[PDB]
Formats: structure tokens, C-alpha cells, sequence
RNA sequence: AAUAUAAUAGUGAUAUUAUAUUC
RNA sequence: AAUAUAAUAGUGAUAUUAUAUUC
């Protein structure tokens, strides 16, 4: 092929064998850079020797793409390309697969798990490592675990040969740094994490690069929240009523429609779970009632937020679908609350259909769309929003707007079209259709994602609007821009340093961090038998004596006493994780409780339930004390390993 | 030598089309003008010759352009001349224009000469070039010239008209809230210059982008200081207001400034059967409102700068004054005095804005010690304030500040610069301190940042300023898109629309033209401060329809002459002295003393006088044009 | 994914575990059929068992395509996909690579070689085999070798489990059959070769299939040969004068035909064995004769080229030839011949610059292109010709023609010795279906003679409704060949539809019979005295058979520093790595700038060694003196000493 | 080096050339 | 003396102030 000069320039520090973090704008063709570095690396070895390259892709789509491209590129040169992902990782000779292939594409967790398991004895088997989106190397992220192994081998007493390390990123990030010095420290710490002595950027060839990747012009639209809202009043009345019904069965202990009230109502929901009675099949009644109350309050709050960021109709549809899910499941207070909702449904719908009441944010958004599509009818737009509810909401709003009829919206979420509505995309991901219009709707993110989003605006004349009713959002974007300045300046300063000095600084950052990392014990396990009841209906589910732990992670149940406590519905999203294969979802079997207990999976020969401690209440039969645990790791008792021999 | 995009910009003009040339500041528009003029002059046959006039709105640009054109076209058979305010008097401008091929002018010369009748028609020029043509609008001299032009075009004069070439970095969208309105405004501007073509760099854009780089803009939002100082001055405002209230909407805002000015007006129109008693009731209220005003300004300065700057402002004010109620006011000021001073030097209380500014300067100069910085502030008071602040800050010791108002210097503090102006030594750092301006000035300030890597910060605690700047950016988008649309139109249809707009505007312009009958009742001018008898309206003679003088030995009594702080020669006059009231150290500013021809005469402004009259009452007039009486022409015979 | 009904219909017999030959039109999307069959095959097994699929792609582009598609598709299902091609086949644990992967894409030669070595012990390791373009399974083709192994295991007493066999083709072919019954025999024999009991075709869903793949209309253009050859009139004089020069030294049929080519080749081979007591004189006259016959051959080629194309193209062919000759060096004979050619050059270029002489075939072709592009300017054309010389010829003819200016020609050939802007693609031929290229709504066959299979396969370029295919020829036989090929297609479809009606059991019995018969048929002294290897051109001593060593029972090298003085070398124009060898340079005869091609120079393991072909040499027995010529090293019979690194 | 297809010569095993592919 | 820009007040013409320029 025909590489651009800045690509050769970026690859040059790596082709000289130096561990290198390559920092270049999104969409500059880093793929061919990787191909160049890899080709040169593999061809440099004499006849009696051969190298082994490992490419780390953090996402399955990137995994498949890179595997495909590398395979098509290097097959002719006599280099075997393969890959190992979560799907193909089980019951396979991973060591042999690594050994028998020259280029191997991995998702990092495979290498982490296989290093920890011992199947891959050392990283010395690889002569080269490439980290895609290498800014992810930090904290507990798998990249950083791999690099922990690397640095432990390097700084350790007996150290074999180590692979060259090449990172790839659009932005290294400054962290929380408030000034260029702190930024410099963050960047140096990142370089220390990847053992990189060189940061490669485009300097000599800048004009060529700027003819390829163009920087989109960014505008900030500051609008105001709706002052016309009568919907919030009614829904607030409902919230007060339900609060009173919760205040009926309890005694005592800030604003409606905010995050703070969400925290409050969640914590309260937790509080109602620890309350106990001496006659406890009234507990099944009371705590279930309180659970339903707090849940409905939560949903109402969510509706208020949705109405704040979108149409009132979207909030009413949210609630309607919610109460639709309440039915087709005949509860208790549920019919009561449903009726109470239908009381105000007519008034609410009367308010939602009033054109005078419409959201000014959507008005301004519609304005932007209208103008830009009037000037350029061929415009491809991408619209980022915070939550999936907003995705569906703006989908329906665009489809239901006569003004926007020129739009043909589409959906992009987690787990033909003019405009694509999405939540967020981790890092760069696979290149999609170029968008000359990017709209950030109440969006807040870091500097890295800011720089990465520009990659959708690569063409000249691309535009990016940030639309919000909050000033904090805007100034967050601005401090992110300043952060970008600090980043570039700190990098430019580092590049002026002597390579040896930087190597040593990196060395002591590594050594210090390793001392700290080795400095960081074993908690005393309690053998007292507990009871696991339901967080909703407080019904007896398990005893901790019946609970076994599989692979130091998952928890299952043995006794047949549990088989009468649960029902099962076919899993909405069946998938196989590790050695487990998801089959069904598990719910409480008592009196339509239908609380989510966990999943039902196929493990080897056995088919067993797996439960989450997040879904249950802990009962100490000795002290009668009830407590709540978020993660199984925070629950300290005696966990008996799963034994197939029983 | 020529860069392609300059040829591209000059092409529509070279084809004889009236053209608005729109390109980024500092792309070398001068050579574009040179190309256009050269081709225009050399295109004529043997029996004919061209005459080009170049309008520069500012004297530095005037001199620069005159010099460059002179050096360039002397080689060829074309004579280059120029006429500015200094050389415009007692010279046959008609012959000067007639005897030269290229004439560089400040627009007021051509306006005045068109009215005077010395230049009968614009038909004498075959080419006109407006520098910073975005200024052609409203009552600006450019627009006056173009009013003459359009008056000839739409009329039955049927004389030949000059090709019109405008030059600007931004045409502006005006007040437009959307792309359609922007399109309307731009079409009206094209109509004002009678231009059928907007020339911008398109084919060669990538060549233009390696010359002029767009500096990165950051926005710094801080918070206001949290203020015992303000709390102290508040009572001075209150009790001074009580002193005013004894003889007869909050503090620190320009609203209160409006308030105090329009209080002072009413204090000037108060009247009484006696004479003396009002003289110093009005003197008292005058000084009360004045000192109140100065206190207000002091609070504002304390908000935008150090407390020491405000204290120095007040101290200088009280130093410039004396008596008795000045002694009272001063004494009351000396009571708080210190607690002012003691609060001021408390490091605790420092302005966060200045802290953030100092941070910015610190970082940028730490990374690049060779940095050149330019700092824009709203008022001269802030210029001096930040001057002393920079020179008085240990952290800023690397800074060697300088002053630019209306190497040896690392940072240059300025107020504002009209349009692009003459080229300066360019700053890789531009800081806008509480700056609010339009889209045009925004684009023009980029000219200081042409080098790659230049940065521009906008520092404010107001947060409405930020919104203003960003909607200005959106305005730029609207501008470029509207232009991009106009460029796609068919030229004929566009010329038709332009014609319609021209006729429309001329109809409205002719619709607005009054002239009330002059009141012959003899009037009386009093000093606005001390209400002293100053003049009779029958002593006032008018010189050249503009300047008003006074006769009689009686008026020579009433005013004192002091040498002018800034002597300057305007028109046929010469500023020498300054005129003040002679009463009881009132010394209100009445006007100036000038030398006109062989005469030494006083010139007064109606703005400093109040018009009382005998039969009936008083009124105030800001300008002489608003004051209607019988105005007797100045006769050299006394 | 949303599979079409006929794809499920085609995949259904295979999903039932039946060995199946899948016969469907080219471009119906057979890849999805393969994906369905493989997915079902892999997901059918219980927990304690797992399947292993092997896919056979005959060409590297298809190899990479299929590997990519299968990898992208089956990764999410938990099945590892890999491949082994010629490039990656060396110095790798093939057995482990096969064992550790669920789906393996392979070029058949890899499997044949690995079975022959014994690295892969049995075909029992695969539960499913898929042959792409399975009509190639016959004779000595690698597919058929694999199936020889398969059937040897089936008919033997090994009693090991065998994989399900699924073939894929657009046409099974009738072979040489003159009638339907014989066609039935051929098809049955093919089914016996693939051990297939079922032939799957689209029947119920045909109405759906015909809305995807459309049959292009075929037109037959029969034109006239050019009426008068001035060019051949004068060049027959150069052939006559050259064979008269040959007629001086000899002491011992139509021009412009293949008969003359055969004759001049046999003559050239006859001149190499002539011997004299004086060996240097012998070398002189043998070089002379070789050169004469060579120039004769080139002239003949020119005649043919100008028969099928412009006379300018033939003239330029000869000019290119003599350019190369001039580049070779100054030989007395070559200088002479070139001189006599240059004498007639003026007259010649005089005769092809005339517009009057343009051949009727190119005129008719020009008419076709003109009309079709007049009706549809967006037309994409593909032009098939027999030889690469004609590819260059028509390539230059198109852009050298003012009327054809709307055409943007392109070149498609082999490697060896709509939205884009190429409107027309000139090509020689493409093996089987190959990777799908841009759809051509115009297909021009210029003097093309194929078989029924290639005819059916070329329709895949015409899938769109309204596609057209012209057959333009002056021979008048070609028409008949294509027609009888159409009849062959009818015979094929009819015989297939007849076979589908049989009871499957009976068919299995007939198949077993044929297989056993074929196995019965299939199961049915070297000279030790030294020989000399002489140059076929200059008769110079190159090697002795005692110095020749045989590597891997295939390639032949030479030992000793003596041979290093007999040849020169220049870097290989097309460097290529075959097997364990890496091509470096070409070796030529070093004596008096003979420059005859002896072979190649390669890197084998640690060694840098020459490899020679017996085709370029003459074998002289030291004892008898008798000189002989040999086809390939296989037919040369002497005791061949294996290459020993320790020697 | 092997393989396939096509034309030509031969009754045919084959042979020559052309074309393509693979190792 | 004229003019332009910006902020504030007014629904607007305008008005005040700030800044800059020109004759
Ligand atoms: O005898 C042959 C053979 O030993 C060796 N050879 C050349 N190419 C190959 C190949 O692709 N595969 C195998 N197994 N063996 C090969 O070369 C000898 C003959 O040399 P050539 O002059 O014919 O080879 P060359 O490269 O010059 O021509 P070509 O291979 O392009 O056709
Ligand atoms: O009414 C004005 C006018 O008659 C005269 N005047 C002063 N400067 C100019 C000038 O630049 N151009 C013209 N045409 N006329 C001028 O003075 C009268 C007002 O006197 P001021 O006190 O306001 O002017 P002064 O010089 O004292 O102050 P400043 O103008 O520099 O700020
Ligand atoms: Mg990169
Ligand atoms: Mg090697
Ligand atoms: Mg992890
Ligand atoms: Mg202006
Ligand atoms: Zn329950
Ligand atoms: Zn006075
Ligand atoms: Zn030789």
C-alpha cells in the first residue's frame, strides 16, 4: 500500500525498538501504523529466530476487525495470525495456540486470566506487545494488570527477555491535574505503567495530517429549563401520596425529580429491608408493600427527570409502560397504586398534549437540526444522550415531529438513516459513517472522549454542538479543553528531555509503585450459619451451609429445599460467560413475589442456580441481626468450594 | 511572489465586478489591492486613463498604504498622492484629485469635499477601494460616500460610476438570530457597497491555512470576590445621598451610574427666585452627585481589579479638588480612609479574577519564556490598574508590561483597536479581560495569532460574557453559510435584488427628512455647575456650521484660560488653551481656546451649559444640533 | 442473517448427514449455504463430543475470503477458525493446528502432502469435508487425491469413521458424453469420486432463485477473416528466407497456424541432437539453428496476433522481440536476422498505418461496443481473449481508437511467466467462479472456446437482469462448440433430474460399485552409468549426472565448484517461495553469452543452491555417445542420489 | 515441480503449444 | 465637532456611560 508520511513518522520510534506510546488524532489510520510496526518487527529477525506479536483489543468488534485485517495482510508473508476471545477461550490449549502462531489478537482479560492460572508462564514468549487505546492502562483495568506482570518480571531478581511495548492512543489524558506540572506527572506515570520511554506524535508532517483529519468547529448552546411545567406538580402530588403510604407503616427517619432524591429513596428502600417483626408473615406483607412504594417513587422520579430532558409524553409513556409491567405479573398495593395513577392519568395526558407546554431544549435542538439540514440536506448527524430512556424518547420525538420529517433516526445502545441516536461509545471503536454534525445533548465526559469524538467529524466543515440547560456542563467541557492544552504542552515538554533521563525517571516511578503495590491482608472468616431471605417478601431462601463457591467468584446452592423457593423464566439475553452457560432467569416463587434472585446456568455436567448476594437479606440466627451486602467479596463467612464429588 | 489565493481573491475585481473581498486578517490584502489597481490602470486604451481612490479609515493605515502604493506605482507612469486631515486645508483638492492617478484618502475628506462642491461627482474616479468595508453602514463616512454614489445611480444623472471594491475579514451578520436574517443583512451590506460578488478563498483554502492559523480559544469562568470594602463604601454612598436628600437600584452597578447622571440633570434644572442660593444649592448637589459617581466607579474598579487600584482612584480624585462641602466630603472620606487601607492590603481579600489571570500568565510563560502577550481591558482605569498590578506582583516579575491606548516589552496592555489596524509584533498569547465585542472584532483579533500554536483566553466572572462570545461564534457560522449560499446565486438575479434593496433603502432614507423654525427669543446660557451667568444667545456666532464662538469683552470676563493638556490641530483651527468657569473655583469645563486664521477665539460646548430664558424655565442640550435658535454666521468683521 | 428459501432447500440434504453434491447457479450465495451447513453440523453434537470441519478452497483469494467470513461468523459461536495455505504450511505443527481448531480452511495440496508424509494419520479427524468447486474432483487433481485416501479407507478394512462429504459446484459437467445416457454415467462416476448419495438442486423454490440470478442472453457473432494479407505476404518471405538460411546449414505445412508451430518446435528439438566430431563448430551451428527456429516461431506468433488483432500489434510484438534480442548481446546470427528484418521494416509499417487494412473482427467488436454503450453509457464490459499478447493488443487497440474513447480499459491476467473508472476489463481466463467482481452487463468472448462448466460459470458475471453475452469469431467452429456445449448443459440437467428420482439406497449401491471398480483399476530398472548434461542451445557441457542430487523427490540440484563456472545469474523477476525453497535469482548459460535458461537459484534451509530443469538440457551417454531429450525429471531414468546435507 | 482446462497432431495411451492455478 | 463599536435602561425610535477613531 501507500502509507502517508506522518504514519511512517509515528511508526519510526517503534521500528527502532523503543517502547513507544503513539499519540495521534482519531482516524489518522493507526491500523496501518500497527501493520507497519508489526511487519518491520517480524521481518527483522534472522533465519534461526522468529518473533511473536500480541495485539490487545479491548472490544470484540475491534478484536474481529483487527484479526481480519492482520490475517489478510500477513498471510502472504508467511505469518500465522490468530485470536482468542471470551467465546473461544474455554477448553482450548491457549499455550499451544500462542506458541503455534506468530501474531495473536487478544482481549486483555484472556492474557490476565491465563497468566494468573499459570498456562502462560511468562510474557517472555512475546517479542512485541501492542495496546490499542493504551490510555486504559491504569488502576485495575486488565491492561494495567498485564503491565503489573511485566513490571514485576522486569524489576524482579530473575528477569528473562521482555517484549517491546507499543501503546496506541488519541489522548493519554491528564487525569484530575489542575496545572501543567501535575499533567506532566500524570503522563510520566502513564508512561511508567507501559514502560514507555518515547511519546511519538506528528510534528514534521503536521500539514499532511491536517489535510486528512480536520478539527470540527465546536459551538455551545446554553438554553433554559422549562418554566411552564404543570406536569411536575401533579407527579409531585403523587409522590407525596405514595410517600405518605410509606409513612403509614413506618415512623419518620430533598427536592423531587433530582439525583439526590434518588439516593435518598434507594437508601430508604434499603432501610425498609432491615426492619423486622416478631410475627414475620406480616413481614412478608409489610416489607413487600414498602418495597413497592419505594420502587414506584423511584419510577416517578425517573419520569420527572425524563420530562426535564424530554417531552412530557415520554415521561407518561415511561410510567404507562411501567404500570403495564406491574400488570401481567395482581399484587397487593399494586392495584391500589395503579388506580391512584389512573386517577390523574386524564389530567396528565391533558397536560402532555398541550403545545404551549413544550420543552425549550427540544425547541433549540429542532432549530439546530432544521438550520443545518436546510443548509446541507445530505447531513449525517450523530446525537449523544445520557440514558437509554432518552434514546427511545428522542427517537419517538424525531419520528413524531412534522418539522423533523426529513430525519430518519436510528438507535445505537449497549449490550437508510440520516441521524443516529446513541448513549456513548467506549474509546474510538469501529469507524462508522462520517458525521458532519455531532450533537451532545446534556453530555458530560472527560478530555479523552472529547478528543476521540472528533474522529466522527474528520471531514472539513464538520460541526459539534453542546446543548444544555446547565452551565456546569459547558464549563466542564471548557476545563476539558484546557486539560487538552495541558496534555499537549506536557507531552511537547517530555519530548525535549533526554531519552536516558526519562528512562530512569520511568524506572523509579515503576520501582516506587511496585514497592507500594507489594506493600498492600487476609480477613478472618466467620463460620456461623446464616440465612438468606428475599429482599422483597422476606421469605426463607437459603442457608449459608447450602451455599458453595465456584471458581472463587460465583455462588450456587445445593439442597432441594431451595428448589421449592424459586421459579424460572427463559433468559432475555442468554450468553455463555467463562465455563458457564446462561439458560434462565430465577425469580422468587412465593405468592407472585417475582423478585430477581439470580440466574440458572449450565456448568459442565451440572445444571445449577447462581445467586447474587445483592438480591438477598442476611439473617444471623444467633443474634437475629439483619445486614445487607453489595458484593459477595464484602460478605465474609466461610465459603465452601464447589466439590463435584458430592 | 503572489500567493495563489490572493490572485483568486483579486480575480472577480479584475473582471470589472464590484466585489467585497472577504479573507482572514493578515493574509496580505495589501498585495491584492496592488494587483487590482495595477490591472485596472493598465487595462485602459491609449486615449483614456483611470483614476483610483483608496479609502483608509485610520491615519497609520493611510500612511502605510500611501507609502506602499507610492513605492510600487512610481516605477510605472502613475502618480500617487494622498490627502489626510493635516494636509486637507487650504489646498486645491480638486486639482490634486485631477492631477493624480492614485489617491489615498481618509473618507471624511471626500465627504466634506462632496458637500463643499469642490468635487462635483464620483464619476471622476474609475475605481474605489474601501478598506475595512464592513464599516459601510449607518452614518459612517463610507456609507455617506456610498449614499452619494447610489443617489447618482438611482437618479437620472446617468454619469459613469466607479467600480467598487470592498475589503474585510468579516462582513458581519448584524443582529441576525438565524441564517435567513444573516443572509438579509449580508445582502443589504452588498447593496450598500453596490457589490454583486463576494470573493472568498475556496480553491486555494489549503494554501491559505498554512499562512493564517486559527488560534485556540479558551474560556475562563471565575467567581466574584466574597467584600467588607464594598460594605464600607456603601455607607459613604448612603450618607452622601443623605446629604443630597437634605437639600432635596443599588451600588456598584452601571444602572446606578445612569441613576446618578439623571439625578444630576434634575439638580441642574432646579430653580429659585433668588440667584446666589441656587448657585451653591446646585453647586452642592453637583459635587454630591459627582463624588457619588467617583465612588461608584471606584467600586467597579475594585470589582475588576485590586482594592488598592480603587483607593488610588479615589485618592487621586480627592487630590484633584476646595471648599467647604468638599472639606466635609473629604473629611468623611478620611474617617473610613484606613479601615479601607487595612482591608485593602489583606492578601486574603485578593481578587480571584486577578489570581486566575496570574495563573494563566505563570503557566504560559513557564512553558514558553519567549511568549509575547496582549491583554485587552475595558477602561483606561483598568489599564493603569493592571499595569501597577503586574509591576507590583512578585510572581509576575518576568513580565515587562507596556501601555497601548487611544524586545523591551513582553506583555502589552490595551483597551481596544479599531478594525485590523497597522501590524504589530505578534502575540502567541491574547487575553481578553472581561471583554465583550462583536463577531467582526473576534475574527480580527485572530490576526495577532497568525502563527501556529497561538492561544486566546476569555477571562470573566460575569458568565453572560461567555454566552455573548459563543453566540458570536455561531454568528460567524451563520455568516460563512450565508456567504456560501450567496456565492451559488446567479449574478444577474442578485444584481436585480441588490437594485431593489438600494431603491428601498433610498426611499426610507429620503422618508426620514423636519428643520424646526429657529427661536429668535434671546436666550441665556448658565454654567451647569454654579449656575453662573455666562452668555447671551445673541453673542454667539457660528463658524463653519459646526463650531460656536462668543463675542464681547463681557464673556472674556467669565472664563479662565489654561494650556491644553493635549494640543491638536483640527480643520482650520488650532487647539491651544482650555476654558473654565472663573467663579469661586468652580472651574467647570466650558470649552477650548483656539486660533482661527488671524483671530484668537473661544469655542464653547452647549453640553456644559444650561439654557434658561427670560420670558418664562431651563432646558439642557447635549449637542448644538438639538438646540434650535437663530444662529448668526461668523463675520470676520466684528 | 436472513437466508433465502432455496439456500435452506439446498442445505437441507447436507444437514441430514447425507453426502451431497450441491449444484446451483453461480452467484446464488453458496457461502451462506456453507455457513448454514457448518453451523448445523457443529451444533448438532452432544456435550461430550465435538465436530471438526475442513473447507477446501482451490485458490488463495477464495481461501482468504472464506477464512475471513468463517472466522467473523463462527467466533461468536465458540468455534475457532483457522487456515493453512502454501505460505504458512512450512515449519508448522499441522497436526496440532488441525487438532486445536474446529473449522479449518485449506488448499487441497496441503492435505495431500500432509497425508502423504503421515503428519495427519487419517481423515477420521474430520467429521465434515466441504469441496469448493467440487467438479474438479477427477483425474489427478488434489481433490481426487484426497478422495483417493478417503475411498481407500472406506473400501479397506480399517473401519475408521469417515467425514460427511459436501461438494459445491455450479456445474458437474457431462464430460465427453455425446448423449444423455453417457452423461448419466459421467455424473454417476463423479458422485462415486465424492462418495455422494445425493445431488441437491433448487426445485421447489426455483421461482425465488430466478429473481436473484438471471440468465444473460447469448448472441453469436460470426464474421469474416480479413480478405487480403500484405503483412503475411511479406513476412512469409522472412520465414522463407530464415528457413532458407536454415536451408544452408541443415543437410536436410502452412504459415500462421498451430501446425507450423508444432513443426518448428519439433524441428528445434531435432536440431539439438545433431552431432559433429568438432564440438565448437557443432555449438556454432546449433546456436544458429536454435536462433533461426526461434525467430521463425516469433514470426509465426506475429502472424497469429495480426489474424486476431491489428497488424500494428503484431509489428510491435516483433519490435519488442528484437528489442529484447538487442538487449541480450551482439550475436552474428542475431545481428544478421535483425538486419534482414530491418530491411523490410519501412514497407511493413507502411502496411499497418493504413486504415484500409483493419480486420473485420475488430470492426464488428467496435460496432458491438459502440451500440451497447450508446444505449447504456454506464455499461460495464468484460472481454475474454485466449492469450496475454491479445490482452495487450486489445488494450492498446481500445485507447488507440478514437471511436472507443468512452472506454476505460483494464487488465486481468495471471501471475507467472462500475463506481471505479474502468468501464471494460480485458482478461484471459479465470479459474472456476473465483471472487465476485463488479457485475458486467456486457460479456464479450473474443475467439473463446470453453467447456460446459466454464460456460455456466461465466453467467455469474451477468447475474443482473438484462445482461448480454456475445461470442465473436471468424473460425465458425467456435459457434458449433458453444452450441454443443449448450446441448451438453441440457443433457446435464436432465440426467441430474433423472438421478434425483432414483431410490437413494440403490444409488448408494451403484456408487459403491463404481468406487470399488475404480480402486481395482487404481491399485494396478534405473540406469547407473554416468551421463552428460549439455546446453540445448550452445551444446556446452553443464553438468555430470554424478553431480546431480535430488531434493524431496522433486527438485534437482548440482554439487561441486565446477558447475559454478558454467552459469551466470540475475535477480528473479518474480521472486516466489515454493515449498521449503525461496527463489532468489535466475541462472543462465555462461558460455559466449548463450544465456539459455537453465533453471533458478534458490535458498533451501541453510544452503544457497542452484536448481535446474532437465527440459533445458540434452543428455549424452558417455559410453554410447547417443544424445537424448527428456520431458521432466520423472521420465529421465537413472539412479537419483538423494540430497545429503552431510555430503 | 505438480495440477486442471482449451486448441492442434494421432485410432489411442500420449505429445506440443496456449491459458490458469497450486505447492 | 462628527462617527463607529460595547454594556445598561426602553417594546421601539432613542438615551446614558465606556472605548476607539476621524475632520
Ligand atoms: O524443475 C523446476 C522446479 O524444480 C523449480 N520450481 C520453480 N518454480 C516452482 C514451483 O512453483 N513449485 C515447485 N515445486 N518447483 C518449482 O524450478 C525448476 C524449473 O525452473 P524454471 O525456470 O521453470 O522456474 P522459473 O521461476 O524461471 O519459471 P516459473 O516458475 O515462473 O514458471
Ligand atoms: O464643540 C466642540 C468643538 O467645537 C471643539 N472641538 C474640540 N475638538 C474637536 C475636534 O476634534 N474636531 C472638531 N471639528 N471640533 C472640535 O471643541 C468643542 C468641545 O470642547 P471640548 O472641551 O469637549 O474638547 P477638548 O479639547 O477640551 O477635550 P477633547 O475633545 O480633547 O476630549
Ligand atoms: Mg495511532
Ligand atoms: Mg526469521
Ligand atoms: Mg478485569
Ligand atoms: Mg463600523
Ligand atoms: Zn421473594
Ligand atoms: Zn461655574
Ligand atoms: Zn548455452
Amino acid at each position: 500500500f501507500k502509507p502517508r508520511n506522518y504514519q511512517l513518522e509515528l511508526a519510526l520510534p517503534a521500528m527502532k525498538g523503543k517502547n513507544t506510546i503513539i499519540c495521534a488524532p482519531t482516524g489518522c489510520g493507526k491500523t496501518f501504523v500497527s501493520l507497519l510496526i508489526c511487519e518491520h518487527h517480524l521481518k527483522k529477525f534472522p533465519q534461526g529466530q522468529k518473533g511473536k506479536v500480541v495485539f490487545f483489543a479491548n472490544q470484540i468488534p475491534v478484536y474481529e476487525q483487527q484479526k481480519s485485517v492482520f490475517s489478510k495482510y500477513f498471510e502472504r508473508h508467511g505469518y500465522r495470525v490468530t485470536g482468542i476471545s471470551g467465546a473461544t477461550a474455554e477448553n482450548v490449549p491457549v499455550e499451544q495456540i500462542v506458541e503455534n502462531n506468530d501474531i495473536i489478537i487478544l482481549t486483555p482479560q484472556i492474557l490476565v486470566n491465563n497468566l494468573k492460572k499459570g498456562t502462560i508462564p511468562s510474557l517472555s514468549i512475546f517479542t512485541l506487545m501492542i495496546f490499542d487505546e493504551c490510555h486504559n492502562t491504569s488502576k485495575q483495568h486488565p491492561y494495567n494488570m498485564i503491565m503489573f506482570n511485566y513490571l514485576d518480571q522486569k524489576l524482579g531478581g530473575s528477569s528473562g527477555p521482555l517484549p517491546q511495548v507499543i501503546g496506541l492512543t488519541a489522548s493519554v489524558g491528564v487525569g484530575d491535574a489542575k496545572n501543567t506540572d501535575e499533567a506532566l506527572d500524570y503522563i510520566c506515570k502513564l508512561c511508567a505503567s507501559l514502560d514507555a520511554s518515547v511519546i511519538a506524535t506528528v510534528k514534521h508532517n503536521l500539514e499532511e495530517l491536517e489535510q486528512v483529519v480536520y478539527k470540527p468547529q465546536k459551538f455551545f448552546r446554553k438554553v433554559e429549563s422549562r418554566i411552564s411545567d404543570k406536569f411536575k406538580y401533579i407527579i409531585a402530588q403523587l409522590m407525596r401520596d405514595t410517600e405518605s403510604l410509606a409513612k403509614r407503616i413506618c415512623k419518620d427517619l430533598r427536592e423531587f425529580g433530582t439525583q439526590k432524591y434518588e439516593q435518598w429513596i434507594v437508601t430508604v428502600q434499603k432501610a425498609c429491608m432491615v426492619f423486622q417483626m416478631p410475627d414475620k408473615d406480616e413481614e412478608s406483607r409489610i416489607c413487600k408493600a414498602l418495597f413497592l412504594y419505594t420502587s414506584h417513587l423511584r419510577k416517578y422520579n425517573d419520569a420527572l427527570i425524563i420530562s426535564e430532558h424530554a417531552r412530557m409524553k415520554d415521561a407518561l409513556d415511561y410510567l404507562k409502560d411501567f404500570f403495564s409491567n406491574v400488570r401481567a405479573a395482581f399484587d397487593e398495593i399494586e392495584q391500589d397504586l395503579t388506580q391512584r395513577f389512573e386517577e390523574k392519568l386524564q389530567e396528565l395526558e391533558s397536560v402532555s398534549r398541550d403545545p404551549s407546554n413544550e420543552n425549550p431544549k427540544l425547541e433549540d435542538l429542532c432549530f439546530i437540526l432544521q438550520e443545518e439540514y436546510h443548509l446541507n440536506p445530505e447531513t449525517i448527524t450523530i446525537l449523544f444522550v445520557k440514558t437509554r430512556a432518552l434514546v427511545d424518547a428522542l427517537k419517538n420525538w424525531i419520528e413524531g415531529n412534522p418539522k423533523l420529517s426529513f430525519l430518519k433516526p436510528g438507535i445505537l445502545t449497549g449490550r437508510d438513516h440520516n441521524i443516529l441516536i446513541a448513549t456513548s461509545v467506549a474509546d474510538e471503536g469501529i469507524d462508522i459513517a462520517q458525521c458532519n454534525l455531532v450533537i451532545l445533548y446534556e453530555y458530560v465526559g472527560n478530555v479523552i472522549k472529547m478528543i476521540q469524538t472528533r474522529g466522527r467529524g474528520r471531514a472539513r466543515g464538520s460541526k459539534c454542538f453542546l446543548l444544555t440547560s446547565n452551565a456546569g456542563v459547558i464549563e466542564k467541557e471548557q476545563i476539558n479543553m484546557y486539560k487538552e492544552k495541558m496534555m499537549n504542552d506536557s507531552i511537547l515538554r517530555l519530548q525535549t528531555w533526554d531519552e536516558a533521563v526519562f528512562r530512569e525517571k520511568i524506572l523509579h516511578i515503576q520501582t516506587h509503585e511496585k514497592f507500594i503495590r507489594d506493600s498492600q491482608p487476609k480477613p478472618v472468616p466467620d463460620k456461623e450459619n446464616k440465612k438468606l431471605l428475599c429482599r422483597k417478601c422476606k421469605a426463607l431462601a437459603c442457608y449459608t451451609a447450602d451455599v458453595r463457591v465456584i471458581e472463587e467468584c460465583h455462588y450456587t446452592v445445593l439442597g432441594d429445599a431451595f428448589k421449592e423457593c424459586f421459579v424460572s423464566r427463559p433468559h432475555p439475553k442468554p450468553k455463555q460467560f467463562s465455563s458457564f452457560e446462561k439458560r434462565a432467569k430465577i425469580f422468587c416463587a412465593r405468592q407472585n413475589c417475582s423478585h430477581d434472585w439470580g440466574i440458572h446456568v449450565k456448568y459442565k455436567t451440572f445444571e445449577i442456580p447462581v445467586i447474587k448476594i445483592e438480591s438477598f437479606v442476611v439473617e444471623d440466627i444467633a443474634t437475629g441481626v439483619q445486614t445487607l451486602y453489595s458484593k459477595w467479596k464484602d460478605f465474609h463467612f466461610e465459603k465452601i468450594p464447589f466439590d463435584p464429588a458430592e
